[PDB]
């Protein structure tokens, strides 16, 4: 078809933030939880609903156009493909602002850690055999994989290994089957990405025209307006503190020969550290704005 | 009593921005789903939480002041009555920014559509016989009606008729039932109405006041407050792409370009950012309002 | 079609007991909520699934050959095509065991000739009007398809007569039930005009089978020991589908075993009636399904 | 450790009725969703709550002792371990009564289907890739496999395959996706299942124990008591209409009938009820039956 | 009032089962959540829906007739009052078959817990102070008390405490908190309780009319209709295996055995029924019954 | 060592607290069932607990701050000085949520004129002390009846003649027949502290946390003004609209009888004022939202 082809997640924590990115890029379409392709009616775009664990595989094989996939999850993927002799490839459009989590490992709350090489020879299951691998090669520790793939925190307590591997972001599953969290070795987030084949022009074009999209979205949700007053002898700290998508707006204040008044656009959202910093360094009137939409 | 009426909808597709649009307009009240009345704490007002079926009714026949309803319910009602003789009549007050849907004539997906004369002769199955009748006459088609007051899209595949004409807003239930939207033949939005019957004096002032929140209301959710650079040599044509609430603040820049700060009329798509980008405009900001009066 | 076609309510009070009813009786479908019409798989029937208001309109039309529905929403439509002088007809093939409500008559807590001149607010008029006309009581209606316990608070009316089971949207809204106008349960109705032979066969079936499943859920397994001297009181308590079973007791010739199938549920009063005539060792036990 | 231990799926179509089941064979437990072991309280047996397409390579390995599962899952897995020249192998005690699904071929509803044959060449997308593969080369049809582990009724719409094979119970994605149900290849059923490595002596009489309990919950929900009033000329016919767990218990009432009470091996349908009626008999009752062992 | 007063838990783990039961003894009543008391519409009978803490002091203040709580809550409060220089009484009518829990000491998981010594000088965190209090000085143990009214499983990991005296069941939230359970010192069940100060004639009639209603509901719940085949030669041993007396009946065309019809005072577990089988019973029936009185 | 705050677990208060918390830079991962929250960015604990034990613990040290509804604080420290105990702690900061009150209410069908009425009556509530505290400074005498809920039961099941109950909205008075007559205290959330000096380093950190705090309430309060104003009328205008600092006033080129004023409100702006502004000459009124700010 000429219609441009995304795969998203059907159901999951991935679904609700992928199909709002793609409204908020100006993509109408109507979901219908039962039906796994929307046809999007002001743009020549399809939206697959699948499984996300196929995201990757799908674009590997260049048969979908575009994917919204766990960074865990395509590498994953990626990796175990590799290591059956493919090469698959894909092109990283964007690293996104959702999807976060880790894969950890963890050790039953009896058991004293001191360092990675406590797990030395143990068995340990997981459900991202490939993710686990490469970081027990990279810090030179062997260990026995065992492969399960969910409910790996019952791996412990029903003595099907000593340890476990696996994604976590609030903590709550670990506590419940008495398990300590010990040791990040993945951090993840939602990316973009597209196919390694040549679109044709006209699909090209309309992917730059989306990504250009979803820069601004994402650049609205974490850039503030930010005004204030500083001395003007303290604005070069002050800038440092606060890097900018552009050169500052500076203004003269009407009353006051030693101060200025600064108007920007944040590149990151402000922190209270943040404002404390400004405030140590003399300046004063902190106002920050939310920005709905912009396009530098 | 002296206090103001207002009829809206209990629980429906409008009950929660018939609310929120009060609200907002610094009625304060306290609702509760069991409660069909609320009596705001601030205000002269009474809020009646009824069927949105008679809201229509209750305006023609004077026993409530003001009412919002969706602009499909209103008109088939007010034929409706006119059919049955009567007279009834109302003020409109304000077409307002939320309940949009349309009503549309559909077809099993296997029939072959071409234009509406398609649609001779055959029978229609529809909640809403006076909008589809009207529509039919204003177009010279002849059919025969048939009158379902829900599950409309079952008439078909259940030989009841050999076509629909049905609410619509997402698609779904018509999909389900092997249908396919083919014309629309009327857009509805909710609005805002009052009795025919002249208010007291204090009660119309109080209904004045309350009509220029709604504007100020609506019109802070649609306009934005945008900031960009524009090149002096295509400000005419930047200005013609967004319309502005009032003259846009020019402001010169730390050369060839300056800095533009204005009120848009109308809300910010993608498609419009995209045209002053391609106009030469850059640094796009667009700032949310939260109140807003000219 | 040769199918025989049946109404039923989509989503509702009454939308899963009907559905219940039907598979009770045997009829195997698959209902997914949003398909508007089920086939039965092993019979020869398709499920419309409607909006009750519309009911029975169909039946009246003969469109449908069978329809579940309240009695209330039944009468208002017929009442109100009959006023537009129409002649709707159907046959009434059984009130069911649900769908039990009824239409009443409520004031203000603070407050029948009492109604005498009153606006009264009301999504049955036809109902009320029937009543009110039967009574010789002169009023104001007042037609409101929704919210009805809204209007004396909202002076729309002086009244109401409100659809009730429970009472608490009345007491919610400062309002007391005062007189019962009409009670009112779920039916089976079929249209007028004459079924083929075959479709008419299969209702006969299923109605024999609502008659059984509706039975049964009456009906109990009763066993007791009773003195024979008492026999004929303990019969006279206990109406049953047939006459007892009566058995002798091993080593007591004073008593009985009484095995046998009530008409009706066993109420408390009824096994302390049963207790106070001398009857011990009574038992109930449920029955799943019965044919007479 | 001495405990038995079980797997059952943590949360999907099967984790009710396998609790639903275990409890009625009087395994006493409190599970908690977050807790993926639950431990028995009045036998010595652990629950392994895990997800289903692991239970059968648990029970292969010899890593639990029971499991319930599907037997479509069980035999993919089975089937895709053999073919990577593993012996997987397991004990079958029982089939269950829940889990009931199909694995079926299905085409757009567009196209013409005549036979099998009509797949020749064809690209076909499913989950259970050697489910299907077992079945194609059974009826001699080539065709290109398409595995996806998730939303399968995609596949046509989304060009990825020209046909699926997927597990159906009611119908409703095919049809919301224009699909249509063609070729039913497999029926499967919830399974309990055994390693194939002896158990201790004390842990086989336990699983012995609890199969015969098993077996009984399973009769009990299909038995029922019957009482009814037959004559004494149509006992023969009657009889042979109702095959019993045992003889039936034959009563006198006046004269000319006889009061008949048995135990069904089979649930009583209405068909049964009135060829029963037509025989002549009366008054039937039809009893539910709680417990029961043979 | 002439109307009989009976209080029962709003809404909490008891509010199911009282509703219940009260229906089961043919109390007829329509009770809305917002409602907070009930009115049968059959029996001179209100029923107040209250919060569970306060129905002990409602019954032993003569200001309500019965009440249905659970004895910890009962017994926590009697002795609160006692501890006042007050002399709180009431009238135990029965324990009921629902609101099964007790209470618990528990500790780290960590800690070594070897005996009741263990807790001397502790700080222990608990809802019931009192009945701790009652249990710790029954044994001879000095403690420190920390009353917290929820969330006492905080306490350890919090530093509020050393050990936790609480309610449990299912030993989740223990879990949760890397807390063992290590020693339960009070076990609770529902109770329906009376006023002290005697009631009316007509009055105390009626609750003495409920009470064998109560109690017949209760054993309608436990007892079971059972049917089976039993060896002559065996009959003695199979009636002591199963706690009035069974009715023998000889089986037609089998001399060697016969058939026992019993109902059983408590329910059937496999236990017995796998028992019953070992000393030779066959075809094993046990069926519900919904109602009951000797 | 670290930091301590007491939040309710689940009820009315726990969303807001939590909020507060977040909104002011503590990060941590709350599961239900968890009652204890470690923040991973800041060496604080945040204690889940039920709001009727939140008193006592900061009352008795063991916690170093709370969140609590006025209500709960002071009927509790009531009763603890009732029993011979001096409870004392420090009161922080009035929060902007838990807006509540306690009333005074009759069944609809009694004549209320006066306080007086409630002469010799019996009375039903949870909250004995602030009750009997309001009695006793209006001189009436009553008899209490203490229920720990569903309050609004007793004049109905004759437990009671009238009540004293906690509400907002007044649904669940209307629902048992009753009407609200009198308010006898008025509260809202608070954070408190307890009463013995902190460390050093707890007491900066909790300073610090003061500052973000009433930064996050104000943000919430203020918005980011722009309007025109006639030069005539400028003063007027000023008046109506309190400021956090001075106006920014901008001449507008193509008008020399106007000029732009930008500025920041100290509350927040409502239709009344915008129309007051209007009646005094102001045009072109923008209100824009503030997501942060630092005077
Ligand atoms: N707490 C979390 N917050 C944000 N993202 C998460 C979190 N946990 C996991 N993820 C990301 O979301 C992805 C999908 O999670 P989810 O649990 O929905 O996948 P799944 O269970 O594999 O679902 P399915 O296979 O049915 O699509 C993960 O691979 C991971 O990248
Ligand atoms: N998808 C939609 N989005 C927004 N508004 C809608 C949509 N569909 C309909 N409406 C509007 O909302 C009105 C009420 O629809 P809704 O379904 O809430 O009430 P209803 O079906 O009439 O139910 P009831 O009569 O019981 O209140 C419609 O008459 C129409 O004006
Ligand atoms: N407590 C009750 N209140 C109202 N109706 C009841 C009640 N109990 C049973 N019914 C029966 O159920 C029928 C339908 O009630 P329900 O509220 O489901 O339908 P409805 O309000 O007409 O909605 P719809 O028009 O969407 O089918 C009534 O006409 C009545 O016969
Ligand atoms: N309509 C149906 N669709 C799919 N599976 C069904 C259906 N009915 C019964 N089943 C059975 O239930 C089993 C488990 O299905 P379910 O969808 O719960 O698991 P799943 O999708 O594999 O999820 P998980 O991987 O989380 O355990 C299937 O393998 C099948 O044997
Ligand atoms: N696992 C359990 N935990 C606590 N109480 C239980 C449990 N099981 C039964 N109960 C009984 O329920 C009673 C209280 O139930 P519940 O927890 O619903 O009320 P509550 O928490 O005291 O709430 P309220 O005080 O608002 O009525 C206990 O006093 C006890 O008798
Ligand atoms: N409408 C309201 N009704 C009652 N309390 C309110 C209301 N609005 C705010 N609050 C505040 O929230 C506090 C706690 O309310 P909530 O009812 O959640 O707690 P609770 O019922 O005492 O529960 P728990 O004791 O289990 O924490 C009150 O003490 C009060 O300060
Ligand atoms: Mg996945
Ligand atoms: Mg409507
Ligand atoms: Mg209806
Ligand atoms: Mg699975
Ligand atoms: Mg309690
Ligand atoms: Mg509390």
């Amino acid at each position: 078809n000429t219609r441009l082809r995304i795969a998203i997640q059907k159901s999951g924590r991935l679904s609700k933030e992928s199909i709002e990115l793609l409204s908020e890029c100006g993509v109408k379409m109507h979901i219908h939880e039962q039906s796994l392709i929307a046809f999007s009616t002001n743009l020549p775009i399809d939206i697959l609903r699948v499984r996300d664990d196929d995201i990757p595989g799908l674009i590997f094989d260049g048969v979908v156009d575009l994917g919204i996939i766990g960074e865990n999850v395509l590498e994953e993927n990626e990796l175990e493909r590799q290591s059956l002799g493919e090469n698959p490839s894909y092109k990283l459009l964007k690293k996104l602002d959702f999807g976060y989590c880790r894969l950890s490992l963890a050790l039953p709350q009896e058991n004293k850690f001191q360092n990675l090489k406590d797990f030395e020879g143990l068995r340990i299951a997981t459900s991202y055999p490939q993710l686990l691998k490469r970081f027990m090669k990279e810090n030179g520790i062997n260990y026995k994989n065992c492969t399960l793939t969910g409910s790996v925190e019952v791996a412990p307590r029903a003595n099907l290994a000593d340890a476990i591997c696996d994604l976590v972001s609030s903590g709550a599953t670990l506590q419940a089957n008495n398990l300590k969290e010990v040791k990040v070795i993945y951090e993840s987030r939602a990316c973009l990405i597209q196919k390694e084949n040549a679109l044709s022009k006209e699909k090209q074009a309309l992917v730059d025209k989306i990504m250009l999209r979803v820069a601004g979205v994402m650049q609205a949700r974490e850039s503030k307006y930010i005004m204030l007053h500083a001395p003007k002898e303290k604005l070069d700290k002050i800038q440092a503190l606060l890097p900018g998508v552009e050169r500052p707006t500076i203004l003269p204040l009407a009353h006051d020969e030693k101060n200025v008044a600064l108007h920007m656009v944040s590149k990151e959202n402000l922190f209270w550290e943040t404002m404390e910093a400004l405030k140590e360094e003399g300046a004063s009137s902190i106002l920050v704005l939310p920005i709905e939409k912009m396009l530098k």
